[PDB]
Protein backbone atom coordinates (compact mmCIF):
# COMPACT_ATOMS: atom_id res chain seq x y z
CA UNK A 1 0.00 0.00 0.00
CA UNK A 2 0.94 3.83 0.38
CA UNK A 3 1.16 3.24 4.19
CA UNK A 4 4.59 3.60 5.91
CA UNK A 5 6.22 0.01 6.89
CA UNK A 6 9.56 -1.58 7.25
CA UNK A 7 11.07 -5.04 7.36
CA UNK A 8 14.79 -4.68 7.79
CA UNK A 9 15.72 -1.16 10.22
CA UNK A 10 18.99 -0.75 11.78
CA UNK A 11 19.71 1.62 14.42
CA UNK A 12 22.90 3.41 15.96
CA UNK A 13 23.96 2.34 19.96
CA UNK A 14 24.06 6.34 20.71
CA UNK A 15 20.96 8.30 22.82
CA UNK A 16 18.74 8.99 20.71
CA UNK A 17 19.33 6.56 18.30
CA UNK A 18 19.56 6.95 14.60
CA UNK A 19 17.59 4.39 12.61
CA UNK A 20 16.87 3.62 8.68
CA UNK A 21 15.53 0.86 6.05
CA UNK A 22 14.97 -1.24 2.53
CA UNK A 23 13.89 -1.57 -1.20
CA UNK A 24 10.54 -1.74 -3.25
CA UNK A 25 10.01 -0.87 -7.19
CA UNK A 26 9.31 2.58 -8.95
CA UNK A 27 8.62 4.27 -5.49
CA UNK A 28 9.50 4.77 -1.86
CA UNK A 29 6.52 5.08 1.30
CA UNK A 30 4.45 8.49 1.17
CA UNK A 31 5.88 9.21 4.96
CA UNK A 32 10.17 9.10 2.81
CA UNK A 33 11.59 12.83 2.62
CA UNK A 34 14.58 11.49 0.05
CA UNK A 35 13.94 8.65 -1.91
CA UNK A 36 16.49 7.17 -4.04
CA UNK A 37 16.52 4.89 -7.08
CA UNK A 38 18.12 3.16 -9.79
CA UNK A 39 18.42 4.68 -13.74
CA UNK A 40 16.49 1.62 -15.33
CA UNK A 41 12.94 -0.33 -16.14
CA UNK A 42 11.40 -1.14 -13.38
CA UNK A 43 13.57 1.59 -11.28
CA UNK A 44 14.26 -0.69 -7.49
CA UNK A 45 14.32 2.13 -5.02
CA UNK A 46 15.26 2.64 -0.98
CA UNK A 47 14.47 5.54 1.74
CA UNK A 48 17.58 7.32 3.37
CA UNK A 49 15.58 9.56 5.28
CA UNK A 50 16.58 8.60 9.19
CA UNK A 51 14.46 8.68 12.59
CA UNK A 52 14.94 8.00 16.34
CA UNK A 53 12.50 5.42 15.89
CA UNK A 54 11.90 2.55 13.47
CA UNK A 55 8.31 2.26 11.43
CA UNK A 56 6.12 -1.56 12.42
CA UNK A 57 7.23 -5.11 9.75
CA UNK A 58 4.56 -4.87 6.61
CA UNK A 59 1.55 -6.24 7.46
CA UNK A 60 0.58 -8.84 4.32
CA UNK A 61 3.61 -11.73 5.09
CA UNK B 1 -0.48 -12.13 2.83
CA UNK B 2 0.43 -16.11 2.74
CA UNK B 3 0.10 -15.95 -1.35
CA UNK B 4 2.92 -16.31 -3.75
CA UNK B 5 4.54 -13.25 -5.27
CA UNK B 6 8.38 -11.74 -5.86
CA UNK B 7 9.70 -8.30 -6.67
CA UNK B 8 13.57 -8.95 -7.53
CA UNK B 9 13.50 -12.26 -9.62
CA UNK B 10 16.36 -12.81 -12.19
CA UNK B 11 16.65 -15.46 -15.24
CA UNK B 12 19.29 -17.46 -17.02
CA UNK B 13 19.53 -16.76 -20.63
CA UNK B 14 18.84 -20.80 -21.74
CA UNK B 15 16.24 -22.30 -22.98
CA UNK B 16 13.52 -22.82 -21.01
CA UNK B 17 15.29 -20.27 -18.41
CA UNK B 18 15.84 -21.17 -14.46
CA UNK B 19 14.73 -18.36 -11.77
CA UNK B 20 14.60 -17.28 -8.66
CA UNK B 21 14.12 -14.55 -5.96
CA UNK B 22 14.14 -12.15 -2.82
CA UNK B 23 13.75 -11.40 1.70
CA UNK B 24 10.70 -12.05 4.37
CA UNK B 25 11.01 -11.90 7.98
CA UNK B 26 10.06 -15.91 10.27
CA UNK B 27 8.52 -17.71 6.86
CA UNK B 28 8.99 -17.98 2.97
CA UNK B 29 5.73 -17.90 0.96
CA UNK B 30 3.14 -21.06 1.07
CA UNK B 31 4.42 -22.40 -2.84
CA UNK B 32 7.74 -22.11 -1.24
CA UNK B 33 9.98 -25.97 -1.48
CA UNK B 34 13.21 -25.20 0.34
CA UNK B 35 13.14 -22.50 2.62
CA UNK B 36 16.51 -20.63 4.40
CA UNK B 37 15.95 -18.70 7.34
CA UNK B 38 19.48 -17.17 9.89
CA UNK B 39 19.57 -19.08 13.59
CA UNK B 40 17.85 -15.26 14.95
CA UNK B 41 14.78 -13.29 16.34
CA UNK B 42 13.21 -12.37 14.37
CA UNK B 43 14.88 -14.49 11.36
CA UNK B 44 15.35 -13.35 7.65
CA UNK B 45 14.63 -15.88 5.67
CA UNK B 46 14.52 -16.55 1.24
CA UNK B 47 13.03 -19.34 -1.26
CA UNK B 48 16.27 -20.71 -2.66
CA UNK B 49 13.20 -23.10 -5.60
CA UNK B 50 13.58 -22.41 -9.16
CA UNK B 51 11.14 -22.42 -11.79
CA UNK B 52 11.36 -21.59 -15.88
CA UNK B 53 8.95 -18.81 -14.78
CA UNK B 54 9.07 -15.40 -12.66
CA UNK B 55 5.77 -14.63 -9.96
CA UNK B 56 4.15 -11.27 -10.30
CA UNK B 57 5.32 -8.99 -7.99
CA UNK B 58 3.62 -7.88 -4.72
CA UNK B 59 0.68 -6.01 -5.09
CA UNK B 60 0.71 -3.59 -1.81
CA UNK B 61 3.27 -1.12 -3.22
CA UNK C 1 33.50 -5.19 -25.84
CA UNK C 2 32.59 -9.05 -26.84
CA UNK C 3 35.63 -10.81 -25.92
CA UNK C 4 36.15 -12.38 -22.19
CA UNK C 5 37.84 -10.53 -19.32
CA UNK C 6 36.69 -10.75 -15.49
CA UNK C 7 37.15 -8.13 -12.84
CA UNK C 8 36.50 -9.76 -9.59
CA UNK C 9 37.13 -13.59 -9.51
CA UNK C 10 36.65 -16.31 -6.52
CA UNK C 11 38.18 -19.60 -6.38
CA UNK C 12 37.75 -22.51 -3.95
CA UNK C 13 40.89 -24.34 -2.22
CA UNK C 14 40.06 -27.46 -3.62
CA UNK C 15 42.55 -29.44 -6.73
CA UNK C 16 41.92 -28.69 -9.24
CA UNK C 17 40.12 -25.29 -8.23
CA UNK C 18 36.51 -24.27 -9.40
CA UNK C 19 36.14 -20.09 -9.83
CA UNK C 20 33.41 -17.92 -11.14
CA UNK C 21 32.42 -13.54 -11.49
CA UNK C 22 30.50 -10.43 -11.33
CA UNK C 23 28.30 -7.87 -13.29
CA UNK C 24 26.93 -6.37 -16.96
CA UNK C 25 23.88 -4.77 -17.89
CA UNK C 26 21.53 -6.69 -20.32
CA UNK C 27 24.19 -9.39 -21.74
CA UNK C 28 26.79 -11.52 -20.98
CA UNK C 29 30.56 -12.34 -22.58
CA UNK C 30 30.00 -14.43 -25.70
CA UNK C 31 31.58 -17.27 -24.12
CA UNK C 32 29.58 -17.41 -21.38
CA UNK C 33 27.01 -20.83 -21.26
CA UNK C 34 24.33 -19.97 -18.80
CA UNK C 35 23.51 -15.92 -18.23
CA UNK C 36 21.28 -14.60 -15.71
CA UNK C 37 19.90 -11.33 -15.42
CA UNK C 38 16.75 -8.96 -13.82
CA UNK C 39 13.01 -9.02 -15.46
CA UNK C 40 13.78 -4.70 -15.78
CA UNK C 41 14.98 -2.50 -18.51
CA UNK C 42 17.55 -2.32 -18.40
CA UNK C 43 18.32 -5.52 -17.22
CA UNK C 44 21.45 -6.19 -14.81
CA UNK C 45 23.38 -9.95 -16.17
CA UNK C 46 25.91 -11.49 -14.37
CA UNK C 47 27.48 -15.49 -15.53
CA UNK C 48 27.22 -18.56 -13.03
CA UNK C 49 29.51 -20.52 -15.60
CA UNK C 50 32.76 -22.38 -13.16
CA UNK C 51 35.89 -23.16 -14.74
CA UNK C 52 39.27 -24.23 -12.89
CA UNK C 53 40.81 -21.10 -14.26
CA UNK C 54 40.20 -17.17 -14.06
CA UNK C 55 40.13 -14.88 -16.95
CA UNK C 56 42.51 -11.73 -17.11
CA UNK C 57 41.17 -8.27 -15.87
CA UNK C 58 39.35 -5.85 -18.09
CA UNK C 59 41.85 -3.67 -20.15
CA UNK C 60 40.16 -0.14 -20.40
CA UNK C 61 40.60 0.82 -16.79
CA UNK D 1 39.89 3.41 -20.05
CA UNK D 2 40.22 7.07 -18.09
CA UNK D 3 37.41 8.75 -18.84
CA UNK D 4 34.33 9.06 -17.13
CA UNK D 5 31.17 6.34 -17.67
CA UNK D 6 28.90 4.67 -14.80
CA UNK D 7 26.84 1.51 -15.44
CA UNK D 8 25.08 1.20 -11.70
CA UNK D 9 23.82 4.99 -11.14
CA UNK D 10 21.14 5.20 -8.29
CA UNK D 11 19.73 8.96 -7.61
CA UNK D 12 17.10 10.41 -4.83
CA UNK D 13 13.73 11.46 -6.24
CA UNK D 14 14.37 15.13 -4.70
CA UNK D 15 14.92 18.12 -7.11
CA UNK D 16 17.80 18.80 -8.02
CA UNK D 17 18.37 14.65 -7.56
CA UNK D 18 21.51 13.77 -5.83
CA UNK D 19 23.41 10.61 -7.75
CA UNK D 20 26.62 8.59 -7.28
CA UNK D 21 28.23 4.77 -8.81
CA UNK D 22 30.24 0.83 -8.81
CA UNK D 23 33.69 -0.48 -8.48
CA UNK D 24 37.26 -0.65 -10.29
CA UNK D 25 40.47 -2.65 -9.52
CA UNK D 26 43.43 0.10 -7.76
CA UNK D 27 42.28 3.12 -9.29
CA UNK D 28 39.00 5.05 -9.62
CA UNK D 29 37.71 7.54 -12.80
CA UNK D 30 40.28 10.94 -13.68
CA UNK D 31 36.91 12.87 -12.32
CA UNK D 32 36.38 11.42 -9.27
CA UNK D 33 37.23 13.82 -6.09
CA UNK D 34 36.92 11.60 -2.94
CA UNK D 35 37.68 7.62 -4.15
CA UNK D 36 37.84 4.93 -1.27
CA UNK D 37 39.69 1.52 -1.81
CA UNK D 38 40.13 -1.91 0.29
CA UNK D 39 43.46 -2.30 2.23
CA UNK D 40 44.33 -5.19 -0.67
CA UNK D 41 46.23 -6.36 -3.26
CA UNK D 42 45.06 -5.74 -5.51
CA UNK D 43 42.78 -3.15 -4.00
CA UNK D 44 39.25 -2.83 -5.21
CA UNK D 45 38.02 0.73 -5.13
CA UNK D 46 34.51 2.86 -5.04
CA UNK D 47 33.37 6.85 -5.83
CA UNK D 48 32.02 8.55 -2.99
CA UNK D 49 31.38 11.94 -5.35
CA UNK D 50 27.57 12.74 -5.71
CA UNK D 51 26.53 14.88 -8.77
CA UNK D 52 22.68 15.99 -10.16
CA UNK D 53 23.22 13.61 -12.95
CA UNK D 54 24.55 10.33 -13.92
CA UNK D 55 27.70 9.41 -16.38
CA UNK D 56 26.44 7.09 -19.40
CA UNK D 57 26.97 3.21 -19.36
CA UNK D 58 31.01 2.12 -20.48
CA UNK D 59 31.47 1.73 -24.22
CA UNK D 60 32.96 -1.67 -24.16
CA UNK D 61 30.03 -4.23 -23.51
CA UNK E 1 42.12 -19.35 15.87
CA UNK E 2 42.25 -22.80 13.80
CA UNK E 3 38.80 -24.04 15.50
CA UNK E 4 35.55 -24.11 14.05
CA UNK E 5 32.65 -21.84 14.93
CA UNK E 6 30.28 -19.46 12.67
CA UNK E 7 28.63 -16.22 13.37
CA UNK E 8 26.00 -15.56 10.13
CA UNK E 9 24.52 -19.02 9.75
CA UNK E 10 21.68 -20.22 7.22
CA UNK E 11 19.58 -22.85 7.51
CA UNK E 12 16.51 -23.90 4.55
CA UNK E 13 13.15 -24.90 6.40
CA UNK E 14 13.77 -28.85 5.25
CA UNK E 15 13.87 -31.96 7.40
CA UNK E 16 17.09 -32.53 8.09
CA UNK E 17 18.37 -28.77 7.47
CA UNK E 18 20.71 -27.68 4.84
CA UNK E 19 23.22 -24.55 6.37
CA UNK E 20 26.31 -22.74 5.73
CA UNK E 21 28.33 -19.44 6.80
CA UNK E 22 30.72 -16.50 6.40
CA UNK E 23 34.06 -14.54 5.66
CA UNK E 24 37.68 -14.61 6.54
CA UNK E 25 41.28 -13.10 5.43
CA UNK E 26 43.53 -16.21 3.00
CA UNK E 27 42.41 -19.04 4.76
CA UNK E 28 38.61 -20.97 6.02
CA UNK E 29 38.51 -22.88 8.91
CA UNK E 30 40.59 -26.50 9.60
CA UNK E 31 36.78 -28.05 9.28
CA UNK E 32 36.29 -26.74 5.60
CA UNK E 33 36.08 -29.58 2.81
CA UNK E 34 35.64 -26.50 -0.16
CA UNK E 35 36.77 -23.22 0.21
CA UNK E 36 36.41 -19.93 -1.82
CA UNK E 37 38.61 -16.70 -2.41
CA UNK E 38 39.63 -13.90 -4.32
CA UNK E 39 42.98 -13.93 -6.61
CA UNK E 40 43.92 -11.09 -4.60
CA UNK E 41 46.20 -9.77 -1.48
CA UNK E 42 45.03 -10.49 0.74
CA UNK E 43 42.35 -12.63 -0.14
CA UNK E 44 38.92 -12.71 1.49
CA UNK E 45 37.77 -16.54 1.77
CA UNK E 46 34.39 -18.39 2.12
CA UNK E 47 33.24 -21.52 3.29
CA UNK E 48 30.99 -23.77 0.86
CA UNK E 49 30.29 -26.77 2.88
CA UNK E 50 26.50 -27.66 3.77
CA UNK E 51 25.45 -29.89 7.21
CA UNK E 52 22.45 -29.94 8.94
CA UNK E 53 23.61 -27.91 11.89
CA UNK E 54 25.45 -24.63 12.78
CA UNK E 55 28.62 -24.25 14.42
CA UNK E 56 28.58 -21.73 17.60
CA UNK E 57 29.36 -18.27 17.53
CA UNK E 58 33.20 -17.22 17.28
CA UNK E 59 34.49 -16.81 21.12
CA UNK E 60 36.36 -13.72 21.08
CA UNK E 61 33.58 -10.93 20.45
CA UNK F 1 37.26 -10.11 22.54
CA UNK F 2 36.90 -6.03 23.55
CA UNK F 3 40.31 -5.16 21.94
CA UNK F 4 39.82 -2.91 18.48
CA UNK F 5 41.42 -4.56 15.23
CA UNK F 6 39.45 -4.76 11.72
CA UNK F 7 39.42 -7.37 8.84
CA UNK F 8 38.27 -5.63 5.99
CA UNK F 9 38.79 -1.82 5.62
CA UNK F 10 38.34 1.17 2.78
CA UNK F 11 39.76 4.46 2.63
CA UNK F 12 39.15 7.01 0.21
CA UNK F 13 42.51 8.47 -1.85
CA UNK F 14 42.23 11.85 -0.25
CA UNK F 15 44.84 13.07 1.82
CA UNK F 16 44.58 13.17 5.10
CA UNK F 17 42.31 9.48 4.40
CA UNK F 18 38.78 8.65 5.67
CA UNK F 19 38.09 5.03 6.65
CA UNK F 20 36.04 2.77 8.42
CA UNK F 21 35.13 -1.30 8.84
CA UNK F 22 32.66 -4.77 9.36
CA UNK F 23 30.16 -7.30 11.29
CA UNK F 24 29.90 -8.47 14.73
CA UNK F 25 26.63 -10.09 17.12
CA UNK F 26 24.76 -7.63 19.56
CA UNK F 27 27.77 -4.88 20.46
CA UNK F 28 30.85 -3.45 18.30
CA UNK F 29 34.40 -2.48 19.57
CA UNK F 30 35.02 -0.72 22.80
CA UNK F 31 36.55 1.99 20.48
CA UNK F 32 33.48 2.25 18.79
CA UNK F 33 31.78 5.71 19.26
CA UNK F 34 28.33 5.21 17.07
CA UNK F 35 27.40 1.61 16.74
CA UNK F 36 24.29 0.51 14.48
CA UNK F 37 22.38 -2.83 14.67
CA UNK F 38 19.38 -4.44 13.22
CA UNK F 39 16.32 -4.97 15.67
CA UNK F 40 16.14 -8.38 15.71
CA UNK F 41 17.88 -11.64 18.52
CA UNK F 42 20.81 -11.78 17.99
CA UNK F 43 21.10 -8.50 16.53
CA UNK F 44 23.92 -8.23 13.70
CA UNK F 45 26.10 -4.98 14.28
CA UNK F 46 28.53 -2.29 12.33
CA UNK F 47 30.59 0.71 13.30
CA UNK F 48 30.10 4.27 11.74
CA UNK F 49 33.00 5.59 12.96
CA UNK F 50 35.58 7.22 10.53
CA UNK F 51 39.47 7.78 10.87
CA UNK F 52 42.49 8.76 8.92
CA UNK F 53 43.74 4.61 9.74
CA UNK F 54 42.75 1.77 9.62
CA UNK F 55 43.00 -1.00 13.19
CA UNK F 56 45.29 -4.35 12.57
CA UNK F 57 43.38 -7.35 11.47
CA UNK F 58 41.79 -10.08 14.18
CA UNK F 59 44.17 -12.15 15.43
CA UNK F 60 43.11 -15.45 16.16
CA UNK F 61 42.21 -16.67 12.36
Amino acid sequence: YSKPCCDLCMCTRSMPPQCSCEDRINSCHSDCKSCMCTRSQPGQCRCLDTNDFCYKPCKSR
